[PDB]
């Protein structure tokens, strides 16, 4: 009654230009991984999930200005 609560979290990845950017979820910590090639670059970021995420619901998109969202529904 009657709220569908959301975890989301917003990164910036356009001046990084990933070659591939992968989103790992597990031990409810978020991460995400960035890999752009020598030089090579890496990034890592890791977000701490709220209590009762269900792992399998975490999803991502990336808008063509560069931002990558990241988001899960709310247990309750």
């Amino acid at each position: 009654s009657h709220t569908a609560d959301r975890w989301r979290v917003s990164l910036d990845v356009n001046h990084f230009a990933p070659d591939e950017l992968t989103v790992k979820t597990k031990d409810g910590v978020v991460e995400i991984t960035g890999k752009h090639a020598y030089i090579s670059r890496c990034f890592t970021r890791k977000y701490t999930l709220p209590p009762g995420v269900d792992p399998t619901q975490v999803s991502s998109s990336l808008s063509p200005e560069g931002t990558l969202t990241v988001e899960a529904p709310m247990p309750k």
